[PDB]
């Protein structure tokens, strides 16, 4: 099917926080693209809201370029430059084992993406391996962040007024990577995006997390059981047998005040110093690059 007069819509490659993802073609420029379709007659319309967030992020390192946004037949449409596999897919493909070097390469960029998003007055609130994609081709060394479906302003663009402290709030993101505060029902802010990244990095290190695969009656009960496990697992127990840097990072995030601007620089320098002790070079040879 034609889309925006110059895009041909391919096959469904997967699914977003809302809407389905297709792998299409920019017929005119001969480039493969990604196309998010959302039903026009949907009760909870978002794509246009999401689009405006992607538009504010344009020109950022590790932000996918919008090609086109429109309505066509039954569908609202966003067309992005095509990106590669997610870190969840690359991790599955690497038998759920990343070398310390890959974890440190990823962590350096991922902190930087989260910092760029915070600089544009938004929190992500669904930091998880699925929402980081590697580029293709010459961009194969770049971690991209995607999916602003659950994202939200934390400060007014002009006044930089932080949102107010609120409690009694639905766990909206992914339970596995949620901050301890998020489980307590506190409004997500910058520190929470970074805590989540912290649980994502330890997931990369361990192959899983201790609160992963908990049985219960309902989703509601499972979340409580995850909260209970997270809060009763000390950070030094989670990170036992891994470099102290992972523990130091999570401790620093758990220390951050609701409205604190995090020291992104410090946290990058944390893993950079360890990178240098380990004698690794920043040559962007990830584990999946070594497969043959
Ligand atoms: C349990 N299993 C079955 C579910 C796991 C979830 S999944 O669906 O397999 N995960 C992948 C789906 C595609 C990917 N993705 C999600 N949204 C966009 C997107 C595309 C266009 C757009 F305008 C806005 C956003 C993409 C995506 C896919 C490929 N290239 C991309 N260039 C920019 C986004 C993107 C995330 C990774």
């Amino acid at each position: 099917l034609r889309v925006g007069n110059r895009y041909r819509l391919g096959r469904k490659i997967g699914s977003g926080s809302f809407g389905d993802i297709y792998l299409g073609t920019d017929i005119a420029a001969g480039e493969e693209v990604a196309i998010k379709l959302e039903c026009v007659k949907t009760k909870h319309p978002q794509l246009h809201i999401e689009s405006k967030i992607y538009k504010m992020m344009q020109g950022g390192v590790g932000i996918p370029t919008i090609r086109w946004c429109g309505a066509e037949g039954d569908y609202n449409v966003m067309v992005m430059e095509l990106l590669g596999p997610s870190l969840e897919d690359l991790f599955n493909f690497c038998s759920r084992k990343f070398s310390l070097k890959t974890v440190l390469l990823l962590a350096d960029q991922m902190i930087s993406r989260i910092e760029y998003i915070h600089s544009k007055n938004f929190i992500h609130r669904d930091v998880k391996p699925d929402n980081f994609l590697m580029g293709l081709g010459k961009k194969g060394n770049l971690v991209y962040i995607i999916d602003f479906g659950l994202a939200k302003k934390y400060r007014d663009a002009r006044t930089h007024q932080h949102i107010p402290y609120r409690e009694n709030k639905n766990l909206t993101g992914t339970a596995r990577y949620a901050s301890i505060n998020t489980h307590l029902g506190i409004e997500q802010s910058r520190r929470d995006d970074l805590e989540s990244l912290g649980y994502v990095l330890m997931y990369f290190n361990l192959g899983s997390l201790p609160w992963q695969g908990l049985k219960a009656a309902t989703k509601r009960q499972k979340y409580e059981r995850i909260s209970e496990k997270k809060m009763s697992t000390p950070i030094e127990v989670l990170c036992k047998g891994y470099p102290s840097e992972f523990a130091t990072y999570l401790n620093f995030c758990r220390s951050l005040r609701f409205d604190d601007k995090p020291d992104y620089s410090y946290l990058r320098q944390l893993f950079r110093n360890l990178f240098h002790r380990q004698g690794f070079s920043y040559d962007y040879v990830f584990d999946w690059n070594m497969l043959k």
